[PDB]
């Protein structure tokens, strides 16, 4: 018998549907795709590819949070880009908010993402204590 | 030592190559993108988009099946489209099969799919017993 | 209880240059990042097109998989990311000689495009032994 909850915050976008923020399953983290999208306004944030990848992971920080986790309990993600040219960008952006021992990923163009976003970011945590390399 | 096992079923399409329909391993189920194609025939169902997803989802379903699990036991999804703008009919369809506790999503616009379908779902599962909170 | 989460990493891979690792053990799940057709020495693409590409791909997640002390049989899920569809049949005859029983569950599609220009692009989850099919 293994343990799953339904991980919710209304500090990240509502999921509106059927499909929830994070399903946590024994000792996994499954996190929903995340767009740039503000929490209050539903709406995409202002400024482009840079500020919609903060957003994103400002998202997927506050869904790890309620599940009692941190970025650093990531051990994959997969960066979605709508122009594979914001590839240098996004990974600048990405970099802020890890130190080290950082989570397997792949990265690559698709032809469009939900709400004309231009970058979706999905992951994988595993939840502690973790005993690293 | 961890106990891996291949799933096979003739109620859904054959694996025809190097993969199998799904992989059991431990309690985690991996299976296969799945498109609209009659398991029998092996070919892609008429209709379009919105058939493609029903005969997909089925095939999913009889895969768990197999698998000793149902629609509960699925904890992340992926939902590839040939267009965007497809989502909505692709959604309703979707949301036919769970009832609560739903599984992490990212949905998103690729290229191409195999066979020019308009849609296609992999999927993970965790065999039960599985105890909510 | 405590969990192990140690990063891999072995010269004979291509570099992680980014902010992520080559691949990442946790508990038993090996989540290894997207593979192109690079050369581990140069971090450039393999002359030749896809089928080249294809091949160092591979021998490159070959590599991962022994630092992590495994091999081909070691996978349970793999993901073929092509920058045509239509060279689907070519990557699987190079794909179907890594792989002999007890195949991977898969997914393949075309994407709109990868990092470096790469023609194919393949990640994959291992899940490390003893294990009993």
């Amino acid at each position: 018998s293994l343990v799953r909850r339904i991980i919710s915050t209304a500090k990240a976008p509502a999921a509106i549907g059927p499909y929830s923020q994070a399903v946590l399953v024994d000792r996994t983290i499954y996190i929903s795709g995340q767009l740039g999208m503000d929490p209050a306004s539903g709406q995409l944030v202002p400024g482009g590819v840079v500020e919609e990848a903060k957003q994103a992971l400002t998202n997927i920080g506050e869904i790890l949070k309620a599940a009692g986790c941190d970025f650093t309990n990531v051990v994959k993600a997969t960066v979605l880009l709508a122009d594979i040219n914001d590839f240098s960008a996004v990974n600048d952006v990405y970099k802020q908010y890890f130190q080290s021992s950082f989570p397997a990923r792949a990265a690559y163009q698709v032809a469009a993402l939900p709400k004309g976003g231009r970058v979706e970011i999905e992951a994988i945590a595993v939840q502690g204590p973790l005993t690293t390399a």
